[PDB]
């Protein structure tokens, strides 16, 4: 895929942790139409500066990170992205809090698509506010008999309103705050997990998580509830206490 130059065209605050940028452009007019909840690398300048280039490796090659497409509108050729804010610090989340509109940013991808089918009618969905449009895109493709679960960890109730609706599928929510240990969370996913008591034999299940989220559900599915593999769609997002280029190598070496 080719690298693209975008301009922000928009910015938007969702939740006190949470910043929309739309970015638009004639690089644009052929994105991929059927690609939301996949996501592009944005390439991040070197603080305090704005220019990126197109060199691979070494000092002069520009950061990357992963974001996830909330919205292409083909008709408009806009894409909107939400980055996570005031809740951590590196180049990609410093850089979107101080971003402007008119500001140029280059994007690589989409990357591969790595999400459940859409055809079955049994679901638990569990993410947080990294993967919401992940989330979000799967939910408005599952078919209206499906039942199940929607499990999110958010920042804000704010930014449960990111979230489709669906007849079936029953949401639980927590929401984040600095009193609500990593322990607690996996307590509280684990709790929720515990009350869905014996799964459907046939349940499907994203997960889109911080990487020790995912290694503890991944194993409760696999191990107490006894779900194929193939029925498992688990991606860390990120990971405590280590940056994605680190956490990617990590992957490589054993992935979750
Ligand atoms: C497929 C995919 C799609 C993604 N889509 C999105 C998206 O749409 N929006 C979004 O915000 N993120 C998204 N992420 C997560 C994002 O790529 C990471 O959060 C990334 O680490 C942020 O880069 P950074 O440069 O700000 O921080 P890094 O330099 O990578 O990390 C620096 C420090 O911040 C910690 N950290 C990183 N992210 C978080 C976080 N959210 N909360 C708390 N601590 C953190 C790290 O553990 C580390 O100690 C996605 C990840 C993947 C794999
Ligand atoms: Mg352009
Ligand atoms: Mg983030
Ligand atoms: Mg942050
Ligand atoms: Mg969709
Ligand atoms: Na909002
Ligand atoms: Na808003
Ligand atoms: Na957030
Ligand atoms: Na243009
Ligand atoms: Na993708
Ligand atoms: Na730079
Ligand atoms: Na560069
Ligand atoms: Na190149
Ligand atoms: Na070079
Ligand atoms: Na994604
Ligand atoms: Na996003
Ligand atoms: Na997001
Ligand atoms: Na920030
Ligand atoms: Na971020
Ligand atoms: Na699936
Ligand atoms: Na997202
Ligand atoms: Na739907
Ligand atoms: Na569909
Ligand atoms: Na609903
Ligand atoms: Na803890
Ligand atoms: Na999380
Ligand atoms: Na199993
Ligand atoms: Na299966
Ligand atoms: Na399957």
């Amino acid at each position: 895929s080719p690298t693209r130059l975008t301009y922000i065209s928009d910015i938007i605050e969702i939740s006190p942790y949470l910043r929309r940028l739309v970015l638009s452009g004639e690089q644009l007019a052929n994105f991929p139409a059927d690609q939301q909840g996949a996501y592009v690398k944005v390439l991040i300048p070197q603080p305090g500066e704005t220019t990126v280039n197109m060199t691979l490796t070494g000092p002069n090659a520009a950061i990357k990170r992963s974001y996830t497409i909330r919205e292409f509108d083909p008709v408009r050729g806009q894409l909107s992205l939400d980055f996570v804010i005031n809740k951590h610090t590196g180049p990609a989340t410093d850089w979107a809090k101080l971003a402007n509109v008119g500001d140029t940013v280059a994007i690589a991808g989409p990357g591969p698509l790595k999400m459940n089918r859409f055809d079955f009618n049994d679901y638990l969905l569990f993410g947080d506010s990294t993967s919401i449009n992940a989330v979000d895109a799967l939910i408005k493709r599952l078919p209206a008999t499906a039942k199940g679960h929607i499990i999110m960890l958010v920042n804000s109730h704010q930014e449960q309103a990111l979230l489709s609706q669906h007849p079936l599928l029953k949401t639980h929510w927590l929401v984040l705050n600095d009193s609500i240990t990593a322990e607690q969370q996996i307590d509280w996913l684990l709790d929720k997990l515990e009350l869905f008591g014996d799964l459907p034999a046939v349940t499907q299940v994203f997960v889109g998580l911080e990487a020790t989220q995912v290694r503890v559900i991944k194993q409760y599915l696999l191990e107490q509830q006894q779900l194929p593999l193939s029925s498992i769609s688990a991606t860390g997002y990120w990971k405590r206490n280590t940056d994605a280029d680190t956490f990617g190598k990590q992957k490589q070496m054993q992935p979750l």
